[PDB]
């Protein structure tokens, strides 16, 4: 077979055993004779594996008892506009850390519906850095602080959270979640498209303290009121059931290496990999993050003119490399080493980099 | 070897030949070495399929070319709200026809934003018929009149549609959409959730006359974001849009929307002519000239029968013959990929019964 390296930034690399365990019961699920996807939601088949995916996101992450897992459609993108329509309300700030362009994408939507703040900023600098927390700008009354943990675009990534007392802190970790331990109780809410660590696209993990987010809100549409999936355990209405089925799976690979401790050493080596190459080449890769704030997810760098990151982008997807070039916004070049992406892909990346390096 | 039929009501039945196909390229979709769960959503690989489920459902269906066809997330329950925050502006009027539950859902998303209406309804007789269109009462300014093609679950369909022009015509399809021909011009917007006759659930099809479709409204819940940007504004569930892909090309390959309304109508005229042959013993909900060719809702002469019907039927492998929770009574759902054989076993267990009880 021809070398395939999946460095795509979203979907993903997913681990081989979640899918070959989907492959070999496609067709005939829990001796039902039926696909998971061709099952009741209500069916015990399907409760067991919703359940099953909550239980596993919650002893891997160590989630209090006090905070609910929701399983909701439309993407991180929709969580952008539900989490100030549920807790932006009159006479309150929705308070942002811009890091990325996903942070500018969510001040966006909440800046449609009530007051909005930037509480610290590094887009004056184009987004090399995560802000020192001394320099956040806090309001009284402030609705909660939003953050963004893993900024996919830039390469840039928190190191460790900050402590809020005075609202809720909330992060949009789609690119990071479980790629490491977390202590949820830093937060009222996370929130993550599952198609870089967790599964596939089409489930977003929402992870909430019961009692914030608990109660209506008058007006709020139904569907769009966190009170409404937490009250139904995200079974409202028909859940994304081959999506919540594969997560489950990624979630039973994830533990059978060793959880999040096993997987942050498996990440923080493959990383090394990468930004070894980087820093031994001399100048001819550059980083676009501070080395301080440098992300274990999405490894992003340029050349030293547009002519060689267009040759090098070039060779690398004769060579078998997907997904290599940078976001459409940025260029340059974007290696997305997810849990799933193997250390034989970075050690062919790295290989690749040592190459074209010499070969110039 | 254990014999399963199933009649889910949502999800539901797939057809063998997309599943065997998923199945065998789950790790290696065209040569990619890739799953296409594993595909970026902007590589030409992904963008491949999802233009090729649009192109098949346009052939399919014949849609014009004055529609967009968007691939959605959320449900039919999101278009529930997305409808009238997009079409329900100040001083017009969300007017529903009411035909069943899903129907009242729909409406009451409506109230929350805007004025609303009933133009007609069969609530007080419990949902038995579609109402005649003459007794349609609309307004001059009215946003848009809503039906609901196929009332899941009260087992009764529209069997033509009503020539509106005075504001456009919006169906909530879920149960019956590509079922049969449509004549897509009637419509300004259908939707439907995929999980009964399109592929699995996780994706919503939403096909709208492209100038039905706002200020203030939030990037996501806007058609116009998903019309500019083809579906591809945020990622797609491009899996189950991959699905979607494989089941349109087994309506195709079986000879299209005519051909699956012949499949459709052979396998409800097993279950019907069992329900009027019995003398009694199966009775339907709807009125004859109502009655749905997706969702066949009956009951046997007690609650106690009902229950020991139910209890044989799922002893004998049959699945999801349970009436919805709040009408009880039986619901043998029979979408596309529903095989005769599975309704053919239906009637000889519901003989079976009869005789035996
Ligand atoms: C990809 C991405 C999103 C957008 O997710 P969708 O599921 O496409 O809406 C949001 N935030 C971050 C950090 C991302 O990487
Ligand atoms: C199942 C159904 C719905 C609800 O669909 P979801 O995808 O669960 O939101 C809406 N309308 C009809 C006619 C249905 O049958
Ligand atoms: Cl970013
Ligand atoms: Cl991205
Ligand atoms: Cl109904
Ligand atoms: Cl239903
Ligand atoms: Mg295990
Ligand atoms: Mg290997
Ligand atoms: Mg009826
Ligand atoms: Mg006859």
């Amino acid at each position: 077979v021809k070398q395939v390296f999946n460095f795509n930034a979203g979907p993903s690399a997913l681990p081989k055993p979640a899918l070959e365990r989907a492959q070999k019961e496609l067709l005939n699920f829990n001796d039902t004779q039926m696909s998971v996807m061709e099952l009741s939601h209500r069916s015990q088949s399907y409760e067991e594996v919703h359940e099953q995916a909550q239980n596993l996101l919650r002893e891997l992450l160590q989630i209090p008892n006090d905070y609910q897992i929701l399983f909701l459609q439309g993407g991180a993108s929709l969580q952008f506009t539900m989490l100030p329509m549920n807790l932006l309300t009159k006479g309150t700030i929705g308070n942002y850390v811009l890091t990325g362009s996903w942070s500018e994408k969510a001040l966006k939507e909440a800046k449609l519906l009530g007051e909005t703040h930037i509480a610290a900023s590094t887009k004056a600098n184009s987004y090399q850095s995560i802000p020192d927390f001394s320099e956040f700008q806090l309001n009284e009354n402030d609705a909660y602080l939003h953050i963004t943990s893993n900024n996919t675009i830039y390469g840039t990534q928190y190191q460790n959270f900050p402590e809020i007392n005075h609202a809720p802190l909330i992060a949009d970790m789609s690119s990071d979640i479980l790629s490491r331990p977390l202590k949820v109780n830093q937060f009222g809410m996370i929130y993550a498209g599952a198609q870089k660590n967790l599964g596939p696209s089409g489930v977003t993990v929402v992870i909430v303290k019961k009692d914030l987010l608990n109660t209506k809100v008058e007006q709020v549409p139904t569907m769009l009121q966190y009170a409404t999936h937490i009250k139904s355990d995200s079974l409202y209405n028909t859940p994304p059931t081959f999506s919540i089925y594969m997560l489950r799976n990624v979630l039973d690979w994830i533990k059978d290496l060793g959880g999040a401790e096993a997987i942050a050493k498996q990440n923080e080596e493959k990383a090394k990999i990468i930004y070894d190459t980087i820093d031994e080449s001399n100048g001819f890769y550059v980083g676009h993050a501070e080395k301080g704030s440098r992300s274990l997810m999405n490894v992003t760098f340029n050349l030293r003119n547009e002519e060689l990151n267009q040759q090098f982008l070039a060779k690398a997807k004769e060579q078998g490399f997907v997904g290599l070039n940078g976001h459409r916004s940025v260029g340059g070049c974007r290696a997305s080493i997810y849990n799933a992406v193997p250390i034989d892909a970075c050690i062919a990346l790295r290989e690749l980099m040592i190459q074209f390096k010499e070969n110039a």
